[PDB]
């Protein structure tokens, strides 16, 4: 089954993650508050204590060079299973909208903290996206709180 595990630490400890292990595809990246390493695989991982998801949905492929926004979507034992068919019925057409890379919709290993990656060429192009109503209606905090610290962490490319 295709996980994605995510590690947080200073750029430093992340990049020596990295470079010890260049057989594995991990992309590294600067948030305002922490850097941020990840893979995606069937098999194992080299991180370690990672926070662990399953890959839902998916669309396109991760690059180092693009812009990611992680959501992190709360919610509760009893609205997950609900959450989940929702946010998997989404009209895929945002898909075509201006400087969109990838999607990954990903269900926690443990808990009930729902996540999605939005991949896009920059900030500039996510933030555009973020004002649509295909976001508004469909990824929004107000858009989902029937299934609720709902918060954004963007994701910069390494210089």
């Amino acid at each position: 089954m295709k996980k994605l595990y995510t590690s947080y630490g200073t750029y430093g400890f992340l990049h020596q993650i990295k470079i010890n292990n260049p057989t594995h595809q991990l992309f590294q990246f600067s948030a305002s508050d922490t850097s941020v390493i990840f893979e995606e695989t069937d098999g194992e991982t080299v991180l370690k204590s990672p926070s662990i998801y399953e890959v839902i949905k998916e669309i396109g492929e991760f690059s180092e060079h693009h812009f990611y926004c992680a959501i992190f979507i709360p919610s509760t034992e009893d609205h997950a299973y609900q959450l989940e068919k929702k946010l998997i019925s989404v009209d895929d057409n945002f898909r075509n909208f201006g400087g969109f890379k990838s999607y990954r919709l990903l269900r926690p290993a443990k808990g009930t903290t729902y996540k999605i990656y939005f991949g896009f060429a920059d900030r500039h192009a996510y933030e555009d996206f973020k004002q649509s109503d295909a976001f508004n209606d469909h990824f929004s905090k107000d858009a989902l709180s029937h299934y609720f610290s709902y918060f954004e962490r963007y994701l910069y490319p390494i210089k």
